[PDB]
């Protein structure tokens, strides 16, 4: 939360989640991954949540086209809705298809954020705003989040 | 006909169908003044300001729309995000220039990620008087707004410094 206060307001994590890429690789906060390792869609395991609970997952890059002068923030990479508590992203509905990381300038944060929905059951990727999208869809503050660093291949 | 730079550079093919130009236009930057010449390269630092597009034909009672787009994103060898839209100006009167029209999508400066990219400017004649920039498609947008085929076009090449 402390690293991503330009993207979302401070919050207290109430649910645990893991991001697994495919030879399997797990995401650890703040670690760097090469572009070639994240070309496929990952699986996001959602470890908590009550009996009839449902969650939305957003993947965004706030450092565009580079972190020193981010004048196109944010660029949206993925949106999945209606994931049941204690399951994973494959069980939800794909709203915005995954787009593989391909950072232009410098080292970018690729951030995964989870929100609790008010019930079970177009979007431009350029200039996306996480605060405004969650306000408009009544998604509240994050219940979990994790990120990795990534830069271009030489 | 052979040696049309729009055919050789594949603007006709990747972006729009074949067309025969009926109006002349000139794209002028002043970020020294730099005139845009088909297929010539400009550095990113020379194109940070909005340019002036001079519309030389038509008449004052006909209006024209201008679209600026990049079909080589994120790089020309595998352009899986094309096209990226940079600018849209509507209602430009014949014989005047882009400053006299109305801004629909604001100018975004070129900042190409991988390799060398084409930055293309196309002009259409209007019949009659939002838009996500990612995954834009010039054929579809012109069909939906009944803009017909281009009446003129020009492009420059640009890469990261």
């Amino acid at each position: 939360g402390r690293v991503i206060g330009d993207v979302v307001d401070h919050f207290t994590s109430t649910v645990k989640m893991s991001v697994i890429y495919n030879s399997i690789k797990h995401v650890y906060n703040g670690h760097e991954l090469f572009p070639s390792a994240v070309t496929s869609t990952p699986r996001v395991e959602v470890h908590g949540g009550d009996m009839r609970s449902f969650f939305t997952l957003i993947m965004t890059d706030p450092d565009v086209p580079g972190p020193s002068d981010p004048y196109l923030r944010e660029h949206l990479h993925w949106i999945v809705t209606d994931i049941p508590g204690t399951t994973d992203s494959s069980f939800g509905k794909e709203v915005v298809s995954y787009e593989m990381p391909r950072p232009n300038i410098g080292i970018h944060r690729f951030v995964f954020l989870l929100f609790k929905q008010k019930k079970r059951g177009v979007v431009c990727r350029d200039g996306f705003n996480t605060r405004k999208f969650t306000q408009e869809n009544e998604l509240g503050l994050p219940v979990a989040a994790v990120f990795f660093n990534c830069q271009r291949e030489t």
